């Protein structure tokens, strides 16, 4: 039996929430622990009360003691108010009972809350609208792809990319063992989570999880009698869940009229929190994160796309459905599959096709979606709005669309005293989330994907005070040390130089136009930073030897004659140099890097077109541009162990993509190479390709298809150090934390 040790923290009759998913609860635990009488509110009559055991919850003078009355007691019967008709008051300190070493986290966490549910239910949370207005909190918190309950949800407590936490999918293939596995244990999986972390440092955790058919009211009255126990047994953070607004979400859609009641009903249990926790002196002690996994599209039956309609023979595949694809052999020893054969198949065959297929590693970056086994090679990217089926209503919403999408973009709010009072914040990735919670809590966080410190402005207090990491290679400075006839061949750094992270050799490299870092063992610049005021030639074929760096670490032009496949272009674009002296800087052979012909026509529209435009419209621009190397798709700086492909016969090894880094002052009436504050800045990462299979109209003008590609390789600043091992932004006016946002920045187009 439970007697009285029901709901407890820790061979028998359980006890414990989660017994109900294990049926393993004593007989008596829907008698004692579940008690729904008399329903979840107190009333006039009910207040002077027999303390009666058949209750959900008591209207007893009793009640406050022993700590499981009903939440609306106070406000009922001892004229107290409803914590949403109080007045802001600031909370410049925690105000806990004695004895409590800290202040408690409560994650208030919700599946499918869409950000525009902000705007368009005002009226309808007002609950959650005081959070959100008396706390602090940002347009929206953009989730991982892909926009999944249980990957979000396991981000968000480790910190993690799904590549790295490990669930990927809710099936997911191992092709190590050939078998597929189905979604839950936290242990097996990759990673750290809170509970966890906090665990191990002595702070006691409650549970993250509920077992469903214990109703949400209950799990409330749970989470404050909790927190009416005694210091040796109290848990300093607690959890909450809710399947809603996503249940609905799917069925109606997001923009149904039948969302309104399920929000409505969020509401309400936010409600009973407040004035649950208001009623124990608790409301200005703890503090709450609302928060949620991703949002809702619209998605109905008839617009699907069939793989049927595109493929000789489907039933040789498998493929994971909806709003993503993942395709994979069906048939173990079918040499008739064919990856090269299936993407062609599903590449640009029909004017309004309404997924794009690629292969893991070509993704945008952004994603984070390659590194794990058990990310099938080929994957659609569906158009939003959309479906894909193998071949051929329940639903009209859905989820698990690329996350720079909106319909995707989800919740935050933080209430509490160790936040900010009546603060906006600009949108951040949920990664970052669990190196804030750590931080409300004492903890050291674990490893992981977040920037810790880059979340520092959401916070009153308990900020962490990160350190630039340092550089592992200082540079060399050669000086004019070679003659021409050796060889056999064929201002403008504004927030520092940035510092190489890894062990390597490098020459830094001036010119009136620019300046760069040169790797002598990559044979190509590391990075290339020149600024451009918003204020040609017949050359094409010459290059001239940089005179300050060896013949035997420079490139040549016999490789690049003799590769029918492979040609060569400049970091700096002679296009944009200062004067017809400084053109022949650009021509130097320390500037060129290898680009197919296909990726040049990016390029080249690039640097010849767009640069000038971004000056134009930002007032100045400062780019940073280099080269990466990712062949083994793990988001990070390749080693010369897995460099797959070199320029024909030589030493020269091929980029996988190609940075940069555009840089302006917030302030656009101050021109770039003049700024006072704050800083703007886009980044993007764009592969390096023989085709430009992805962009669909590849045949016409650049002017209607470049910028376009661009757009959807946006990346982090971030991004581009873990792929490059370097570090931007050291010598800047402005604060490190402010810089680490800077950094987490990526510049979406919608
Ligand atoms: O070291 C190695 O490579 C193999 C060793 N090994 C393990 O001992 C655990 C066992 C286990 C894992 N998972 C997560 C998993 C999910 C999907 C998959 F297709 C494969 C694994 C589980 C989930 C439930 C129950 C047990 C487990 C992952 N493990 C290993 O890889
Ligand atoms: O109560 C219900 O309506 C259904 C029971 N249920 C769930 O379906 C989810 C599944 C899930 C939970 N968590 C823990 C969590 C909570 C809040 C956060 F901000 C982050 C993580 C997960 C972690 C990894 C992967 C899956 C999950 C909590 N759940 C439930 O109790
Ligand atoms: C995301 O975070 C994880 C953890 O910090 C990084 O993964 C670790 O990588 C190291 C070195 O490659 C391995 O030895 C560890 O086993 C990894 N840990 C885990 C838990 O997977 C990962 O590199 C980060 N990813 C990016 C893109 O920055
Ligand atoms: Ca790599
Ligand atoms: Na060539
Ligand atoms: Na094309
Ligand atoms: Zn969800
Ligand atoms: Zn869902």
């Amino acid at each position: 039996s439970c007697k009285g040790r029901c709901f407890e923290l820790q061979p028998d009759c359980r006890c414990d929430n989660l017994c109900k998913s294990y049926t393993s609860c004593c007989h008596d635990f829907d008698e004692l622990c579940l008690k729904t009488a008399r329903g979840w509110e107190c009333t006039k009559d009910r207040c002077g009360e027999v303390r009666n055991e058949e209750n959900a919850c008591h209207c007893s003078e009793d009640c406050l003691a022993r700590g499981d009355c009903c939440t609306n007691y106070q406000v009922v019967c001892k004229g107290e108010s409803h914590w949403v008709d109080d007045d802001c008051e600031e909370i410049k300190a925690a105000e806990c009972p004695a004895g409590f070493v800290r202040p408690p986290l409560i994650i208030f966490s919700v599946d499918g809350f869409r950000a525009s549910y902000m705007k368009k239910g005002s009226k309808v949370m007002p609950n959650i609208e005081k959070l959100r207005s008396c706390g602090t909190h940002s347009p929206y918190m953009r989730p991982v792809y892909p926009t999944k309950t249980f990957p979000n949800l396991y981000t968000l407590a480790t910190g993690l990319y799904p590549e790295s936490h490990g669930i990927v999918g809710n099936s997911m293939y191992d092709p190590v063992f050939d078998a597929t596995f189905h979604l839950f244990n936290h242990r097996w999986w990759g990673g750290q989570p809170l509970w966890i972390t906090a665990t191990k440092q002595g702070v006691k955790a409650g549970t993250f999880f509920w077992s469903v058919v214990i109703p949400h009211e209950r799990r409330i009255l749970t989470i404050l009698q909790w927190l009416t126990l005694p210091d040796h047994e109290r848990p300093s953070v607690y959890a909450f869940y809710s399947e809603q607004p996503d249940f609905s979400g799917h069925k109606y859609g997001p923009f149904g009229p039948e969302m309104t009641n399920p929000l409505r009903e969020i509401d309400k249990i936010v409600g009973q929190l407040m004035d649950g926790l208001k009623q124990l002196k608790l409301h200005r002690c703890v503090n709450v994160i609302f928060v949620g996994d991703h949002g809702m599209e619209d998605v109905t039956c008839d617009r699907t796309e069939f793989l049927s309609n595109y493929l000789t023979n489907v039933d040789d595949i498998t493929l994971v459905p909806g709003t993503l694809g993942r395709i994979r052999s069906k048939f173990s020893n079918n040499a008739k599959y064919d990856p090269k054969a299936i993407i062609a198949n599903l590449t640009c065959k029909k004017p309004d096709q309404h997924f794009k297929p690629y292969l893991k590693q070509h993704l945008p970056k952004r994603l984070h979606y390659a590194n794990n086994r058990r990310i099938e090679d080929i994957h659609l990217l569906v158009e939003r709005r959309w479906h894909v089926a193998r071949k051929p209503c329940f639903f009209q919403g859905d989820h698990g669309f690329d996350n720079k999408v909106n319909s995707m973009q989800t919740v935050f709010v933080g209430y509490g005293s160790t936040f900010k009072y009546k603060t906006k914040v600009p949108p951040f990735e949920n990664i970052e989330l669990y190196n804030v919670m750590c931080d409300l809590l004492g903890l050291k966080p674990a490893p992981n994907n977040g920037t810790h410190g880059s979340l520092n402005h959401l916070l009153r207090t308990n900020t962490f005070r990160p350190t630039m990491p340092e550089e592992v290679t200082r540079p060399n400075y050669p000086g004019i040390m070679y003659l021409q006839s050796d060889f056999d061949l064929g201002r403008h750094l504004l927030y520092g130089r940035p510092a190489v992270l890894y062990r390597t050799r490098y020459d830094i490299l001036y010119h009136t136009d620019f300046e760069s870092g040169y790797s002598e063992i990559f044979l190509m610049p590391l990075w290339t930073s020149y600024t451009v005021s918003k204020q040609p030639d017949h050359l094409t074929s010459c290059v001239r030897p940089d005179v300050r760096v060896s013949p035997s670490f420079s490139q040549n032009c016999l490789a690049y004659k003799n590769d029918k496949q492979m040609s060569y272009g400049f970091l700096f674009p002679p296009y944009l140099s200062s004067s017809p002296e400084a053109k022949y800087d650009a021509f130097l052979v320390t500037n060129m890097v290898p680009m197919y012909p296909a990726f040049k026509r990016v390029w080249n529209y690039f640097q010849r077109v767009l640069v000038k435009k971004y000056a134009s419209e930002r007032n100045g621009v400062n780019v940073i541009s280099g080269p990466i190397f990712d062949y083994d798709y793990d988001g990070l700086h390749d080693t010369e162990d897995k460099i797959k492909q070199y320029v024909e016969g030589s030493s020269i090894p091929v980029p996988t993509h190609y940075y940069s880094i555009i840089t302006s002052c917030l302030d656009f009436t101050q021109p770039a190479d003049k700024c006072d504050g704050p800083l703007s800045v886009s980044s993007f990462i764009l592969p390096h390709r023989p085709d430009n299979e992805e962009s669909c109209n590849s045949s016409e003008d650049e002017s209607k298809w470049v910028e376009e590609l661009m757009k959807m390789h946006t990346a982090r600043v971030r991004d581009i150090e873990h792929l490059t091992s370097l570090d931007f932004f050291r010598k800047t006016s402005r604060s490190y934390p402010e810089i680490l946002t800077l950094k987490t920045y990526l510049h979406t187009y919608e």
